[PDB]
């Protein structure tokens, strides 16, 4: 018969940082 | 025969928060 | 006997982008 199915792949690798945040209050 | 290919693995975790933004005008 | 184990899955995808960041600070 067939052998088993794989095993699951890796967890793929951790997105990337985000964008930078908003600009700070005008003093 | 062999057996099919596993599934795909997980979609990896999201990035993390991006810097402080820049300073007040 | 049954065939060998198949193959391992592909790697996931990269993770989606972080979120933006912290405010800037004051002026």
């Amino acid at each position: 018969p067939p052998g088993p199915p794989g095993p699951p792949g890796q967890r793929g690798e951790r997105g990337f940082p985000g964008p930078p945040g908003p600009p700070g209050p005008p003093g």
